[PDB]
C-alpha cells in the first residue's frame, strides 16, 4: 500500500494512480511574483459557526478530524467558487524538523506544516460524487510556522496520544474549526489534486496567504504519532508531505493587490 516511507512513497505512486502525472496536480510551488491579482475574486465566505466535529481518527498518513455533514452547517463559499462547499474533515501534513513539512510552497519556502480544511461541492450531493467532478471539491490550505502556541490547536494536540497507531480513533465533539484560522482571508487559488492516492483531480485549492503560528511543543506532539499499527513496529509518523508538482498548463491567481 503506499506511504511516505522510500519503498512506497510519492516516486512509486504513480505505478498504482497513473494520475499521478497528470496535468493538474497538487500541490504546487506558488511564485509569488507571478500569480497575478484578480480583481474579480471574491472575498472567502468561511462559515463555522454550526460546525459539528464527530471523531478525531489516525488514518496511517495522517490524522483526520471528521465532521457530521449530512447538512448545511460548516461551509465555504465565495471566493473563486460557485456554489456551496461542506465542510468533512480537515488534517495535517508535517516534517521531521520545523524547516520542512508543508505541501504547498511559497517562493520555494517550505512551511514546518499545512492544515488541510477539505469541502465538497453540495450539487453533486455526497462526497463519493463529488469526487467524481473536477470542481467537486475544495480545500482550504493554511500554512504553520513554528512561534507562539495556537490556543485553537490545543484540544487537538492533547487528543493525540489516545489515538497513537494507525485505526485508532477518539471521540471528538465540540471542536471549533475557527480557532485554526489566521487573521486574513486573503489567499492564492488554481486547479488541482487530492495530494494523497488516488490523487483525484477535483479541488479547487484555496490557499491562505497568512500562516498560523504554532508552539515546538504542539509540533512536537504530532511528531509522536505512528505511521503502523499497534503492535507492529513502531514508524513515527513524521514527513507526511508531498513535494511540489509541475505546474504544467496553469495560472495560479491572488485575491489580494
Ligand atoms: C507493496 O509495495 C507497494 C505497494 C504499493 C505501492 S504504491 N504504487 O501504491 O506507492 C508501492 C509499493
Ligand atoms: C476518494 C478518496 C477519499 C480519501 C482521500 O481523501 C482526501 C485525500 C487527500 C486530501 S488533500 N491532502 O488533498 O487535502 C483530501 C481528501
Ligand atoms: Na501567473
Ligand atoms: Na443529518
Ligand atoms: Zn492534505
Amino acid at each position: 500500500h503506499w506511504g511516505y516511507g522510500k519503498h512506497n512513497g510519492p516516486e512509486h505512486w504513480h505505478k498504482d494512480f497513473p494520475i499521478a502525472k497528470g496535468e493538474r496536480q497538487s500541490p504546487v510551488d506558488i511564485d509569488t511574483h507571478t500569480a497575478k491579482y484578480d480583481p474579480s475574486l471574491k472575498p472567502l465566505s468561511v462559515s463555522y459557526d454550526q460546525a459539528t466535529s464527530l471523531r478525531i481518527l489516525n488514518n496511517g498518513h495522517a490524522f483526520n478530524v471528521e465532521f457530521d455533514d449530512s447538512q448545511d452547517k460548516a461551509v465555504l463559499k465565495g471566493g473563486p467558487l460557485d456554489g456551496t462547499y461542506r465542510l468533512i474533515q480537515f488534517h495535517f501534513h508535517w516534517g521531521s524538523l520545523d524547516g520542512q513539512g508543508s505541501e504547498h510552497t511559497v517562493d520555494k519556502k517550505k512551511y514546518a506544516a499545512e492544515l488541510h480544511l477539505v469541502h465538497w461541492n453540495t450539487k453533486y450531493g455526497d462526497f463519493g460524487k463529488a469526487v467524481q467532478q473536477p470542481d467537486g471539491l475544495a480545500v482550504l490550505g493554511i500554512f504553520l510556522k513554528v512561534g507562539s502556541a495556537k490556543p485553537g490547536l490545543q484540544k487537538v494536540v492533547d487528543v493525540l496520544d489516545s489515538i497513537k497507531t494507525k485505526g485508532k480513533s477518539a471521540d471528538f465533539t465540540n471542536f471549533d474549526p475557527r480557532g485554526l484560522l489566521p487573521e486574513s482571508l486573503d489567499y492564492w487559488t488554481y486547479p488541482g489534486s487530492l495530494t494523497t492516492p488516488p490523487l483525484l483531480e477535483c479541488v479547487t485549492w484555496i490557499v491562505l496567504k497568512e500562516p498560523i503560528s504554532v508552539s515546538s511543543e504542539q509540533v512536537l506532539k504530532f511528531r509522536k504519532l505512528n505511521f503502523n499499527g499497534e503492535g507492529e513496529p513502531e514508524e513515527l509518523m513524521v514527513d507526511n508531505w508531498r513535494p511540489a508538482q509541475p505546474l504544467k498548463n496553469r495560472q495560479i491567481k491572488a485575491s489580494f493587490k
